[PDB]
């Protein structure tokens, strides 16, 4: 179809506004990326920002589709969290442009200088970001429940999960370039660190 | 201890955090220093080369912080928490410019690069400081017998993720942020799963 010439836009500019970012980066630098006319790139997207939009919402939907199947398996809570955390690693190293064009709106946050179809728009997309993040704090009291897990302030783990989950991606930009089953080995044995714990 | 060069220093870190490097200008950095427009470039050749500074002055600063806290007589996750403590008591109290020492596309110049490259060994030792610790930490039993690099890794992007979320919360006193930083370790290193 047309969905065909839109994602290699949105790829590209995931893969631009992370080297760049959103300020530093124009639309040319996706026709030039690309390799395409930079009349069609507005014909797709009406605005420079509504493409970050379009690559935000893909994110979240690529990694709102992989992580969640975890939502239920075998074990307790832990057993639960292990499996789906390594899915959101995975994914974001394959997904990695599509992933750290969600989290920079932060740098932008103070300026906004925005229209009011983005403001609801983008927001619309933040009060859905609370969604993946309450998606993982759930499979954590699960096993709490259960004793197979050790208990921690859900108001701040959830916080220390996430962050320590994302923070990988500030030690991954030369790393890129590997076999899809090499990037499941470390999903696994990181999610281990991060879960089973460093200590005895 | 008002001192001219430091408060150009953390009114460049500060608008180096927030607003972005790119469009955080040295006009920029004027409004809220409150100096002469020409005034900053007086002592630092360029935008960058403040840059160079306020890496260098915030980065030897954790250093000496959470060094002490290396040479103790204990085991490895309990020297390792302490001075990963440190480390989030630098990063909360200090975020401007423990943002800033991993936050570096623009026309460099060799000679202010060759400053970065100083400065990145800093970076790099600081960072072996934590992986020595580790090492035996689980060579005494104390700790998993984990990979080391990336243990290490692991734990020190841990500790410096704690800022995007700090960011919009950094109101509170030393004495909160003591009896945080102190949690924030805990299922760091820990973990959980019993």
């Amino acid at each position: 179809l047309e969905i065909d010439v839109k994602t290699r836009i949105l790829d590209a500019a995931a893969d631009a506004f992370m080297v760049h970012g959103f300020a530093n980066t124009t639309i040319d630098d996706i026709a030039e990326q690309v390799g395409a006319t930079k009349g069609l790139i507005y014909y797709h997207f009406r605005s420079k920002f509504d493409i970050f939009l379009a690559v935000y919402e893909d994110g979240m939907r690529r990694v709102r589709e992989r992580v969640e199947p975890h939502a239920g398996g075998a074990g307790t809570g832990r057993e639960r969290l292990v499996a789906m955390s390594v899915a959101h690693l995975e994914n974001l190293m394959t997904e990695l442009g599509y992933h750290h064009v969600v989290h920079q709106g932060v740098r932008y946050q103070a300026s906004t200088a925005l229209k009011i179809r983005q403001r609801d728009a983008l927001a619309a997309l933040n009060e859905l970001r609370r969604d993946y993040e309450l998606m993982f704090r759930r499979v954590v009291a699960e096993g709490i429940a259960d004793g197979s897990l050790r208990v921690v302030d859900e108001a701040l783990a959830t916080r220390t999960l996430l962050s320590n989950l994302n923070a990988v991606d500030m030690w991954y930009r030369r790393i890129e370039g590997q076999t899809l089953d090499e990037i499941n080995e470390l999903a696994t044995n990181v999610v281990d660190l991060l879960i089973t714990g460093m200590a005895n």
